[PDB]
């Protein structure tokens, strides 16, 4: 019966696909001391050529080579090999067409990542990549208006380009808890220099990614027994920056809009990636209020008022943004023995919306960030 | 994490695709009082539109209605609401063309089921089954000799068939275990009357399937400590036959050729689905020698040196059948915690194959049977 896959999860990310579903097997114990081997595979709503994407990686927790002072808690050595894909990429060119009908792209990457333990609060990690990405044109998926044929369309795709990047990572957080952070901040920095060839040309460029957030509780004392103390109102407010410098490939950049299960380019109100830049920053503020339910099948639902603002500029300074104000609700069910994945459904408005005057709603299946 | 998916079952099946991979949630607790709730979601290598396959059934163990003498450990009622896929069915038509392209049949059924245990060793089931039956046209996967277009084709499919199965299953075991028989006799039997409307004309008809199974152990004595005593060498002989009377729609009957999963319709050394009647009888003789090898990473091998013989006929008697001689090997891996499902590769021959005159491999994941 292959063992146990630990969760077949459910992912919806609007920006890829309608829905995904991933099936991981983890060995937390392998050859016999202590080698983590974890084996990912899952299924994507293309609604393209290529469906079924994959991951492998195996780490080393305490590896001792007895080679630059790894004597700390301070080495974990991974390995990984995936597939990854991106769907629903709009086709572009020269001209920066809008008539294409869309552009798929194949991930094939290979990882190494070095790993280190500051202080218990503060993580960092290395990690270089070589990565293969091909491309798959698609006809219509319904009727769109465009103008193309296969022939054209096929020479429009960039070529499958061989990348390599090396990039760094640096997380600290000092909160209470995982889920529901009452007194805490939570920062985040990124930053990968990456260079390849796309056909016969090399492109090289670097980018980066800041990020803090700051959650602090409203008066209230909730007891879960098991789970410690949460607020009955907490106040969480964030802020996340990116940036990308030198040439790269067209169809690389930031998406921001919408709901996304990555917290750092959600922007409630728009269309799921509508604001496309270079380069992004985004912030917002929201009151999130537990509700006093327990037990049951639910395992519990909190409740937000938010609002946030951001936008994207490209080297041309050009700071086109929006506005959102809304109200969302997340619902924890457990009736399965175990915890199955938390719900988050937003009602949102913005300001810089062209085709919906009136709010809409966006779905979420993640964690409340 | 959606709890638990016991298995990530890997299925092959030549006949009906490439490869499978269902994914089992199984509940045996549920609403407080022993009840059985179990998940099925599978995808199927189908070259063709439909690529996934479910199925959710409901199972109540000892009912107690006080109604029809049910006092006993005697009931099993169990409700199912599933969808599978047949895939690269032949297509055919008045003219019995070969040149049609391909024919997928999808079946939506809800099922109500109700068991009895006789004596532990037997046990008896009653299914009613509503299915509905669509039908999906595929243009070529490759290059094939046909010459058709799509409005024909699509006109040659089946309309969707609406039936209603009433069916009843007798199984007698008395084996030693489950997976290597030692010394016992294991036979079924099964009957099904069904009715239903495919266009707007009604069709109805019977059919029905008995097969007996008997192992013996040669002069073996294997010591698993946990697993009992199995014998060395076991000789193993069994006989299957199946009919089918009355008016059915085009496309019912059964297929016999190479391996295949269920041990009642398999006869190694022709193609998968060579062999295409309205009604079948086979039968098959192979010594089973267990290879002295446990533990480590594979959990047991087996070797197996088969003589098959069966074949099929229809309305007008034309007992038309085949050979079979070859040499199998069985192997279970088990190093992932718990045991993948074992492995089957055999090299088979057959003097009734066409374009082989020498044999062929055969690949099947699946039991010992």
């Amino acid at each position: 019966r292959t063992g146990i896959p630990v969760n077949l999860s459910l992912g919806y990310d609007s920006l890829q696909g309608g829905w995904s579903g991933d099936v991981a097997y983890t060995n937390s114990n392998a050859f016999g001391l202590g080698h983590s081997f974890g084996v990912r595979l899952g299924a994507v709503q293309n609604q393209a050529g290529q469906n079924w994407v994959g991951s492998l990686n195996y780490t080393i927790p305490w590896l001792d080579l007895d080679f630059a002072d790894f004597r700390k808690n301070r080495t974990s050595l991974s390995f990984g090999v995936g597939s990854d894909v991106g769907g629903n990429i709009a086709l572009l060119d020269a001209n920066k067409e809008d008539t294409g009908r869309d552009y798929t792209t194949r991930t094939n990457g290979f990882s190494l990542g070095l790993g280190r333990n500051i202080t218990p609060n503060l993580t960092a990690s290395a990690n270089v990549a070589f990565n293969n990405r091909t491309s798959y044109l698609e006809p219509k998926q319904e009727g769109e208006t465009s103008n193309l044929d296969d022939a054209a369309a096929t020479a429009l795709l960039p070529a499958t380009s061989l990348t390599t990047r090396l990039s760094g990572n640096l997380n600290y957080d000092n909160t209470d808890n995982v889920n529901f952070p009452g007194r805490g901040v939570r920062a985040y920095g990124a930053l990968g220099y990456n260079v390849g060839r796309a056909g016969d040309a090399p492109l090289s460029w670097t980018d980066g990614e800041i990020g803090v957030s700051g959650y602090y509780g409203f008066g209230g004392r909730i007891k879960r027994s098991f789970g410690l103390e949460t607020y009955r109102q907490v106040l969480a407010a964030r802020a996340n920056t990116g940036t990308t410098t030198g040439t790269f490939p067209d169809g690389t950049g930031y998406f921001i809009g919408g709901s996304n299960p990555l917290a750092s380019r959600e922007l409630r109100g728009l269309e799921d990636g509508q604001l496309f830049g270079t380069n992004y920053f985004s912030s917002s503020l929201e009151y999130r209020y537990d509700f006093g339910l327990s037990g049951g099948v639910a395992q519990g639902l909190y409740g937000v008022l938010f609002a946030d603002y951001g936008g994207v500029w490209n080297s041309g300074e050009a700071f086109r943004s929006a506005y959102g104000v809304g109200a969302g609700v997340q619902l924890n069910l457990g009736f399965g023995g175990a915890q199955l994945p938390s719900l988050r459904f937003d009602y949102g408005y913005s300001g810089q919306n062209a085709q919906k005057p009136n709010g809409r709603f966006h779905f979420r299946i993640g964690n409340f960030w």
